[PDB]
């Protein structure tokens, strides 16, 4: 079809393995929704690659080698990010995880969460989008035992796909304990299951005995982890109504007394106020903003921190989450010690995308989750 030639820049990206293309590498592109075929500017051919509009991207590399996109390449595709998976189809303590991460599992624009009995698909682009029904139809073979599936429309928005339908609300198991989603209610499930470790942490006792303050709590996952994991008391903060019903399901599903678990609604910043009008201190404070115009990570984050600290118990520890792409760890790392100052900290950890979202080990930048775990 299109033959593309590539830039400098470009072309080692591609030969490095880099699957995604950057609009930035790409400056002058009059060509979009479409296969086309990369060649170097010594015309050499680099690749078979599609074109569509993705947030930074323009496109994303299918293969080094000529090739069709037909079901049977899907099939394929499917066959190998299921072959990757057998430990976690297998144990039964966590049955909601990632079965397809886009570049992570060689074909970006796509991800695929089994959810339970149900599988979520979430189309990132318009062309994946438009090609959509021979990408399922591969997957229904490759994983047959499905009771139904819905889909995420992520450029109406949520819509049930095929088979059997899912209750509106249902439980999962995640590291052992249950957590409760929804499946066609806007964009988001009522868990980001790429946090599961961060979770696991908690459950495990990294909060023991510690008072928790959880901010942009969202349904409160991390305070009900921390819960079972012996805090002493959690509050959970979000600007949502919606926060309360959905943060009260999964402390029901684990049957936890909530007297020393408090739900707020309201804006953060109103709340970091309020903490200090009150002389509210926390031994631990989460912060995670959403990712989903939203808290701006790369140029306020900074401000969460500093006034974190100032609620922050003698010796307490923040979690600072951001689940922003488009920030490098540096960078994230730059805000959080814009925000301390020049009071003392440590840095006991950092943890990212668990396994079943797939990386590109060739592209670090795909590694969007950064989890900093500090001590004062």
């Amino acid at each position: 079809m299109i033959k593309l030639m590539v830039g400098s820049f470009a072309e080692k990206k591609l030969k490095r393995g880099v699957q995604l293309l950057s609009s930035r590498d790409y400056p002058n592109l009059n060509l979009d929704n479409q296969v086309v075929q990369l060649y170097s500017d010594a015309d050499i051919f680099l690749g078979t690659a599609y074109l569509s509009k993705q947030n930074k991207g323009v496109g994303w590399l299918i293969s080094p080698k000529k090739v069709s996109l037909n079901v049977t390449y899907f099939i394929k595709l499917f066959q190998w990010s299921k072959d990757k998976r057998k430990n976690f189809a297998h144990s039964k303590l966590t049955t909601a995880y990632r079965l397809f991460n886009q570049d992570g599992d060689s074909f970006g624009g796509v991800t695929i969460d089994c959810y339970g009995d149900f599988v979520l698909f979430s189309w990132y682009n318009s062309f994946v989008y438009q090609i959509r029904d021979e990408i399922v139809a591969a997957f229904r073979q490759v994983y047959p035992n499905f009771l139904g599936a819905y889909e995420k429309i992520r450029f109406n928005v949520s819509a049930h796909l095929y088979g059997q339908e899912a209750p509106e609300q249902f439980l999962i198991l995640e590291n052992g304990i249950s957590y409760n989603v929804f499946l066609n209610d806007g964009l988001m499930t009522g868990i980001f299951l790429d946090q599961r470790q961060v979770r696991n942490e908690l459950i495990n006792g990294s909060a023991a005995g510690k008072t928790v303050l959880n901010l942009f709590s969202y349904t409160a996952a991390f305070s009900v982890a921390a819960a079972m994991g012996g805090a002493m008391a959690t509050t959970s903060v979000d600007l949502a109504k919606r926060s309360r019903a959905l943060s009260l399901a999964h402390f029901e599903a684990n049957h936890l007394d909530m007297a020393n678990h408090q739900l707020v609604v309201m804006d953060v910043f109103d709340y970091f106020k309020y903490a200090r009008r009150h002389h509210l201190t926390y031994d631990i404070i989460i912060i995670d903003p959403p990712s989903f115009e939203v808290f701006s990570v790369s140029k306020d984050y900074h401000k969460l921190i500093r006034q974190g600290l100032e609620i922050l118990s003698e010796n307490g520890l923040i979690i600072a989450s951001t689940n922003a792409a488009n920030m490098t760890v540096s960078q994230f790392k730059k805000q959080i010690e814009k925000g301390f100052g020049k009071q003392k900290h440590t840095y006991l950890d950092l943890q990212q995308l668990p396994s079943d979202f797939a990386v590109n080990v060739q592209d670090e930048s795909s590694n969007y989750l950064k989890v900093f775990t500090i001590k004062v």
